[PDB]
């Protein structure tokens, strides 16, 4: 798995996107 952080971890298939609130969200790039 990727730990994007100490808040958050997405596995190499998931990107890491932080959100406009200091925050973490995990999204695939299967399309």
């Amino acid at each position: 798995v990727v730990h994007c952080d100490m808040e958050v971890i997405c596995p190499d298939g998931y990107t890491c996107c932080r959100l406009p609130s200091g925050a973490w969200g995990c999204c695939p790039f299967t399309q």
